[PDB]
């Protein structure tokens, strides 16, 4: 009944909160749960959103900091979220900015005026528990009434201080013991809370046979038939496995890169740089720790060339392969050999005790559980591990396009043209990144691009109904794109 209410259109704040919606973030319809927790949230209620990867929790926090007076204030465990965050607010004209660790000064000088400007500054939990700086800059800001909320942006003493400032904490941890910790810790606050499945309608999951002595061979061929010109991440056990996959990729010219703590602090910058901006490396051949780091949208395929440790490691590394919600895959390379591999890693692990070893087998049955399920859905299988049930039976074989393995078990001139333009455009994209210093995708997302190509249209009128397509984008980037999309006149209608 009280979420029945979030969904109405007709509060004090709509007609602002849909204007900033369709003008400044360039959207038109909601996903499930965003409009309700955005009305609860200007309605000053706290929040706790439960939402997975690719569900849009950044607009359930981002449109209402655009609304309200004033500053939110986002904490984030992960430096990808925030420089991601602060490059996409930034190319949209939101005034946003961080604190992770002089350029504090003027952040500081900033906020103190009598217009902050500013309107989401995002701080690391390290920097919020111990600068004092950043504390007695909260406190000028609440006494202006200009500290409008406190977000948690994945929440895997400030309270007392700031007691009228609402909260909203966000995650998306599938495990439920995590999730009922963080309510926990909430509790007090009698939050909203706003639950949605956990299942990752766009990824396509396998479990293939692997050849241990072949196993990046089959890799290379995967990737060259589905994915030659996408990114992608290759999950390996060890360092050494991550250096032999990049070695054996690179001999036969894909250029692939291992990422491991082996790496010295400037090879790492380096990989990760090319990585994500799509320059001189397709792939990283990452261990577990490495690529959970590293926060890229349109990464089309997430390969785990041996046995995951766990399934809630399994879910959380392949789930953050297509968090721009277009088709993206999932393989999983199974051998009952990497089982031994990981029994020994668990064996010989330094200060373990016959209950952390416990852990450990027990999560490794779980991971062998999956593999070994040839029949059951494995969406089905995913959610069950985690506890959620009354997820449909039917949702591969309703949408048979993102299909798991277990439930499987022509080209127009015009198509062409939008192929030809999406190639071109992405590459405006590439070059505008560089002169406003974000990645290419935060010019524009890749299904901003692909429907821009998609229009073959030089009509701003035409181009501003596409999703993502802002007025104070076309100001910035408007020149390059239209110059793009004008060259195909004769393939528009
Ligand atoms: N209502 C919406 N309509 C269209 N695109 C949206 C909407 N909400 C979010 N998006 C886009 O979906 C993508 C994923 O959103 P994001 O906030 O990164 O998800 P999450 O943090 O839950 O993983 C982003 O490119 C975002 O701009
Ligand atoms: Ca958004
Ligand atoms: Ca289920
Ligand atoms: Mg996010
Ligand atoms: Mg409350
Ligand atoms: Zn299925």
């Amino acid at each position: 009944l009280k979420h029945e209410r979030f969904q109405s259109l007709s509060f004090p704040h709509t007609k602002e909160m849909m204007k900033i919606f369709h003008k400044k973030f360039g959207l038109h319809n909601f996903r499930t749960n965003q409009l309700e927790a955005i009305n609860a949230a200007l309605l000053g209620e706290d929040c706790f959103i439960l939402m997975p990867t690719g569900g849009g929790k950044s607009l359930c926090y981002q449109l209402p900091a655009c609304v309200s007076p004033g500053v939110t204030v986002v904490i984030s465990p992960l430096r990808s979220l925030i420089v991601d965050q602060v490059q996409k607010l930034t190319s949209l004209d939101i005034p946003a900015t961080y604190l992770t660790g002089s350029e504090a000064t003027n952040i500081y000088l900033q906020l103190s005026k009598k217009d902050p400007i500013i309107k989401l500054l995002y701080v690391t939990p390290e920097k919020i528990c111990a600068s004092n700086r950043l504390i007695s800059t909260l406190e000028n800001l609440y006494e202006r009434k200009l500290l409008a909320r406190f977000v948690i942006d994945e929440a895997h003493m400030l309270r007392q201080k700031f007691p009228s400032v609402p909260v909203m904490a966000l995650t998306a941890t599938a495990n439920p013991r995590v999730q009922k910790d963080i309510l926990t810790q909430l509790k007090i606050l009698r939050p909203q809370v706003f639950s949605m499945s956990f299942n990752r309608h766009n990824l396509k999951y396998y479990v293939l046979p692997k050849k241990p002595k072949k196993v990046a061979f089959d890799c290379l061929e995967w990737i060259r038939k589905h994915h030659p010109y996408d990114s992608g991440i290759i999950y390996c056990l060890s360092r050494r496995e991550c250096d032999t996959m990049a070695d054996t990729l690179q001999r036969d010219g894909l250029a692939a890169l291992a990422y491991h703590a082996g790496l010295s602090d400037s090879a790492r910058d380096e990989v990760q740089q090319k990585w994500i901006n799509q320059d001189g490396c397709q792939v990283i051949c990452a261990t577990i720790a490495f690529g959970m780091g590293i926060d890229k949208p349109d990464v089309r395929f997430v390969i785990h060339a041996s046995l995951p440790k766990s399934v809630e490691g399994y879910y959380q590394e392949s789930g953050r392969a297509g968090r721009d919600g277009e088709i993206s895959h999932c393989l999983l390379f199974y051998t009952y050999h990497d089982v031994t591999r990981l029994k020994r890693l668990i064996m010989m692990e330094k200060d373990g005790n016959h209950h952390t070893r416990e852990t450990h087998f027990n999560n490794l049955y779980s991971m062998v559980h999956y593999c070994e399920n040839i029949t059951e859905c494995r969406r089905i299988q995913l959610l069950a591990y985690f506890g959620e049930n009354g997820f449909n039976p039917d949702f591969c074989k309703k949408h048979p396009d993102v299909s798991c393995d277990n439930c499987c078990k022509k080209v127009s001139q015009r198509e062409e043209m939008v192929k030809k333009c999406l190639g071109e455009l992405t590459e405006v994209c590439k070059s505008l990144g560089k002169v406003f210093g974000v990645h290419y995708f935060n010019i524009f997302n890749t299904v901003t691009l692909k429907k821009l190509a998609e229009s073959l249209s030089s009509d701003p009128e035409v181009l501003l109904q596409i999703d993502g397509v802002t007025e104070d984008k076309l100001e910035k980037y408007g020149a390059e794109v239209i110059s793009v999309l004008q060259k195909y006149s004769e393939w528009t209608s």
